[PDB]
């Protein structure tokens, strides 16, 4: 199976994904979110029994290929889509007065990427930016842990932090006064003393190093989650979730107070 | 592949093997140092025998009074996350009793209970958040994912050793202990988490002694736990579609308890 051997290396490495302009998505529910949100499904691989899976086959008019149970078990899925990777265009992320965004600086864990995508999506954020030497958004561990939120929350990989600022300066020029907000071990202020009712990009650092200093230079404010003591820290996705929850709380509350 | 080796290897599989031997593996200088610092007995220390041996490893080896064994480096590839951290040192650490009295209960009690977790990574992450945010213990209910699973241990980032984590088979033993705490003078409330909870998390009074119940990743809290809840709370969501990972939810709800406690702003 020649087509299959192309599909198996789509899981294995970033290099071949981005040469083919596609990636693998598993599960009836995530695939349905992909279709629902406009992402082209080039191929749709299926085992040759569930009600949802059957409904997908006669609603999604694309290349439909039946598969042996042996071959589908590679990581077990009943349906698997080959879904079109879209360009890394920062204007895919909508920016309005209530702008609420996340920037993940140089993440090493794809699991953390997908996880923050899920939290950003559930808690009302409008986009994610994966800046710098990163693990790939379209890694299977990221896709999986997004739990389909990849498809509703636009996640843009942007090599340089310079290209991010140019898109930030431009939203500023339009009227939305985005403010860059770093997280720190050395936090200026408690997260709950800061005003998340304003257009906000939230900068979150590597799991093992902090935010890069260069990201700290561009940061207008810095916030910290108050901790119990000396040798305690939060996983980046967990910390990002808590801060997003605080932003939601203030916006609903109409105040910090 | 000594008979001893195979016994240590077996500590990576089912929870029962660890339990009956009363031990589990802890990998990495940093986690082992934290086990030693918080008084977890170390039965054996395995180190790399074709010796790199950093300053840290050397320091553990001449300070930790225990059985010490040089191991071929490929036996130590034993457990890693293949092509992610081959351990230079591994400790065989004693498992403490699953006794709820290891969790201290004061007037401002904040505890977490994780109902039959599917993912050991989620357990360790919650242990880490609870530790960092001032909770006083975790209970893990059921015979699903294990606190002492290598992924949990690893996820906790050493917090396992400072945050008392106790396993119970089912809700009965937990309610026994809770009713005893309330007779002594701490009116602990059970607070479940759910999507469609009775009130938003920021409208709940988290200053009160609180046992927070986090449900399983796909099935949520069991019917037995919902029946036992005094209250139910939820994090408000943007749409009908998405949801939160259990550990992420737990972290946010623990943070909200911290927020209301320090100085006391709302609820």
């Amino acid at each position: 199976n020649a087509r299959f051997q192309q599909w198996q290396a789509l899981l294995g490495n970033r290099n071949k994904r981005t040469r083919a302009g596609e990636f693998l998505v598993m599960g009836v529910r995530p695939i349905s979110l992909a279709v629902e949100h406009g992402w082209p499904v080039r191929t749709l691989l299926y085992d040759g029994l569930s009600k949802w899976a059957r409904e997908l086959l006669r609603t999604v008019r694309t290349e439909q290929i039946a598969m042996a149970p042996d071959l589908l078990m590679e990581l077990p899925p009943e349906v698997v889509a080959v879904v079109e990777m879209p360009a890394d265009d920062l204007d895919r992320i909508p920016v309005r007065e209530d702008f609420l965004g996340v920037l993940f600086d140089r993440p090493t864990s794809p699991g953390n990427i997908g996880s923050i995508i899920r939290s950003a999506d559930a808690l009302g954020a409008h986009g994610l930016i994966v800046a710098g030497h990163a693990a790939d958004v379209y890694d299977p561990k990221s896709v999986r842990s997004s739990t389909g939120s990849l498809f509703s929350l636009p996640a843009v990989r942007v090599p340089s932090p310079g290209e991010v600022m140019d898109w930030v300066e431009a939203r500023r020029a339009a009227g939305t006064p985005i403010v860059l907000v770093g997280t720190d071990e050395h936090g200026d202020c408690d997260v709950f003393d800061f005003d998340f009712t304003q257009p906000t990009l939230l900068l979150i650092g590597n799991e093992t190093a902090g935010l890069s200093n260069a990201w700290r230079t561009l940061c207008d404010y810095t916030v910290s989650i108050p901790m119990a003591g000396s040798a305690s820290s939060l996983n980046a996705a967990n910390a990002a979730t808590a801060i997003l929850y605080e932003a939601v709380r203030q916006r609903i509350s109409g105040r910090t107070a």
